[PDB]
């Protein structure tokens, strides 16, 4: 199945036919303070996307920059501290770690080498202490969106008389536009496939990257640009959300029930609905899982997408169809709830689909079911009294394999045997 996504460059869905090696760049955070949940809506978006490509069978190499420069103790200690915390918040929200993290301060050579090239193509100029890119040397500029020579000219390199680097234009630092563009060009070379960000990058930052890269390359760069819509509040960090007694994954759930091209109206009340819906999901799945016999239970340890019933495959394909049309994970979730409540599926089938959909949803369902069950009370009914005999016998016949298999059945339901 081919992923179809909404491409801002062309205002229609682009088809993604190249399964062998798709390259994805996402603008990363500023690292001068904790990121807020608005930033994480967008990172959950990148996550949903890479996870969907992978789920659909694409091999993805995904890169993210970290801007650790000087917004517009050691500056490095600070940005190092808020770098670890960002990725710590990421782990709390089950956001896949990029395959490559490109740190602006570690890639100044390529940035300088891209300016050198642009200057030799007569595209640049120096004014008021800065090297500017001259956008009129470039008829196409900004078609994706709609002391300077032109309003929309942009800085490439900042200089000053007194974090700083030497250059052919003097000591200075790059603009954020040149960091994103140059780093892509070094890491992915002439060949980005999908470039992500928030909608606010449409009208300045992304078109600026494009200008840099396509003038450098002297050709088409990066066919697909995908943008996520804003999270709107009446800004909040994850700590704030933990401190008000929410769980990170509650915000995750909330991000899941809304397509990436919609604005998300955030509130405590909608976060609360998400917390309850996520809580019921886990409780319902826990009842299903508690109720299993050894043969059904072993089946979920195994190859999940090896379906035992056509009706599972049906729901799997209905799922694929949904996510493959433009990252519609919200309809995926909707589908899981149809599945949970369904009377044409056994308990074991519902869990299989849960565990498969969770490869995208990333709610820790498996491990949330084990935690939920470890908190109910012990009730030894007959079917349990008998596995123990089966076990006490097997441990006497000295068939420790069977004994350990029984043991490992109780453990997966949260029981220990002493
Ligand atoms: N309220 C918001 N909702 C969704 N994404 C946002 C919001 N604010 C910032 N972003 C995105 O978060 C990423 C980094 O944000 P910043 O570090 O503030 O530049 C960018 O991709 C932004 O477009
Ligand atoms: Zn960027």
């Amino acid at each position: 199945m081919i992923l179809k996504l909404y491409n801002t460059r062309t205002k229609d869905f682009s088809e993604l036919t190249n399964f062998e090696n798709v390259k994805v760049y996402a603008c990363g955070p500023t690292v001068y303070n904790y990121a807020h949940i608005g930033n994480f809506r967008t990172y959950i978006f990148g996550d949903l996307l890479i996870k969907t490509l992978r789920f659909l069978g694409y091999k993805v190499n995904y890169a993210m920059n970290i801007t650790d420069i000087g917004h517009l103790l050691t500056v490095y200690e600070i940005s190092e501290f808020f770098t670890e915390a960002f990725f710590n918040d990421c782990r709390k929200l089950n956001i896949v770690y990029p395959d490559k993290v490109l740190v602006a301060s570690k890639h100044i050579p390529i940035m300088i080498e891209v300016v050198k090239i642009l200057e030799e193509k007569k595209i640049t100029y120096f004014s008021n202490g800065n090297v500017y890119f001259d956008t009129s040397c470039f008829k196409s500029y900004g078609e994706m969106a709609g002391f300077k020579r032109n309003k929309t000219d942009f800085v490439l390199w900042f200089t000053n008389s007194k974090m700083k680097w030497d250059s052919p234009w003097g000591f200075g630092y790059p603009s954020w536009h040149l960091e994103c563009a140059a780093m892509n060009l070094e890491y992915f070379k002439d060949a980005l496939d999908i470039h992500l960000g928030g909608v606010d990058h449409i009208g300045v930052h992304h078109i600026n990257e494009i200008a840099i890269a396509e003038c450098f390359l002297n050709k088409k760069w990066c066919d697909v640009f995908v943008h996520g819509e804003f999270l709107i509040m009446d800004f909040i960090t994850v700590k704030d959300l933990e401190d008000q007694n929410f769980s990170p994954l509650d915000f995750r759930y909330l991000c899941l029930t809304s397509h990436y091209r919609n604005q998300l109206k955030f509130s405590l009340d909608n976060l609360q609905a998400s917390k309850i819906a996520r809580e019921n999901l886990i409780n319902k799945l826990s009842y299903f899982y508690e109720s299993l016999d050894p043969v059904d239970l072993n089946t979920l340890n195994k190859d999940l997408k090896n379906f035992g019933f056509s009706v599972e495959k049906e729901y799997y394909d209905s799922f694929v169809e949904k996510i493959s049309f433009d990252l519609n994970v919200a309809q995926g979730l909707a589908l899981l709830w149809e599945i949970i409540k369904s009377d044409n599926l056994s308990f074991v089938s519902k869990l299989r689909l849960a565990f498969i959909f969770d490869e995208i949803m990333s709610l820790n369902l498996r491990e949330e079911i084990l935690k939920n069950l470890q908190n109910h009370d012990v009730v030894i009914d007959e079917n349990m009294k008998a596995l123990i005999e089966e076990r006490r016998i097997a441990k006497c016949e000295k068939n420790f394999k069977r004994a350990d298999e029984i043991r490992d059945f109780f453990a997966k339901k949260g029981f220990v045997l002493v």
